[PDB]
């Protein structure tokens, strides 16, 4: 079945976990502690020396976005056709770009850069509000009328930003409604409220 | 057909151009100069405020990797099945990670960081040498026995590093043979030797 090997944080695995949970999929968590990681053997076996590591049967994958795309492809969360598939990728790449900035802030200069980051936030969130407005008036999902892996990644990105800058979504009616709507999905709602999710720190350095 | 809107540099469009050229595809280039870009209107219309912008009929795409994935999907350069597709993504994500570091070096601290970067290079290139060794002894492509969009992206990444650090591939027999083999493909060879490619700077700041 599925196995995700990762540190005891939400980080880059939050989206894929929400996806699995929401799609009613079963998976095993292999927690890697800072001690275990610093030992060296695991890191050494990792293709790019980083986690998450994911296993689907005997298929072993690295890179969170590769895992998301793999699940999107195998579970049918990759658009209804090629055109939509391209759009889903475009959304995900945008999410990834902002995620990199967020990660950089959190681990590079949280104290000093937090203000400038929050100031620039609206500009970074606008593209997604726009994408939503062009898709059935932002009533369904980010691309098309069926959920995609990009939706889970974007949802995660929005939720963690809500924590970073409370109220940042107030200026974006579509994104706000979107978050509320996706957060209300039965299986996803249950998962987001569970200890498994709630009791894990967002990041590894305690900053959020 | 296809239209790529980009600055007069190879940059993030080199791989997709090599792909189109090698697959015998026709495309139109819309050159955007620094003056035109600083005017503001174009940037404002770009989803994430950045180029390249790509058009396939009326499908307008942004993000180089989305473009590569779209072409890989429509032209059949995405593995023979899902498993291979996942591996192709994993390779491409790895290429993208190193590309970001390269871009950062080139535009952030070329003079000061060039030495440390070149020193760390072997460690960054090793994963690809490994992937190659596990695939028919590195005799064919990066994944499977048919070319994929990841091959073009990786080829570009290697070629630009050859320029940055001449001889960096000497320690990697498989990567070296791989580059020579792919560079010899008829259509690709012609393209790499053409003014269209040769007379374009690798990066926008003249550093390489
Ligand atoms: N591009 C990779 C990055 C993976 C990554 O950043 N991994 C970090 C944790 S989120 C890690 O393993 N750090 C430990 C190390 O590199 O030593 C992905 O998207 O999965
Ligand atoms: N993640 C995007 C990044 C695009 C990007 O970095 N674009 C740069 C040129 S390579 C750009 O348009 N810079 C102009 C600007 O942002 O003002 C991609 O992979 O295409």
């Amino acid at each position: 079945p599925y196995t995700v090997v990762y540190f005891p944080v939400r980080g880059r695995c939050a989206a894929l976990r929400m996806l699995l949970a929401d799609q009613g999929q079963s998976w095993k968590e292999e927690v890697v502690t800072v001690e275990t990681w610093q030992e060296g053997s695991l890191k050494a076996s990792c293709l790019y020396g980083q986690l998450p590591k994911f296993q689907d049967g005997d298929l072993t994958l690295y890179q969170s976005n590769t895992i998301l795309r793999h699940l999107g492809r195998t579970l049918g969360l990759y658009g209804k056709d090629q055109q939509e598939a391209a759009l889903v990728d475009m959304v995900n790449d945008g999410v990834e770009d902002l995620r990199c900035k967020y990660i950089s802030l959190i681990y590079t200069n949280y104290e000093a850069g937090k203000d400038d980051y929050v100031k620039a936030l609206p500009g970074q969130l606008k593209p997604f509000e726009t994408l939503l407005s062009q898709n059935q008036g932002g009533k369904t999902f980010i691309v098309g009328d069926q959920i995609s892996f990009a939706d889970y990644n974007l949802l995660d990105l929005l939720l963690i930003h809500e924590v970073l800058a409370p109220g940042c979504l107030d200026a974006f009616p579509l994104l706000s409604a979107y978050v509320g709507r996706l957060s209300a999905r039965p299986k996803l709602k249950a998962f987001l409220a569970s200890p498994e999710y709630v009791n894990l720190p967002i990041n590894g350095n305690g900053k959020q």
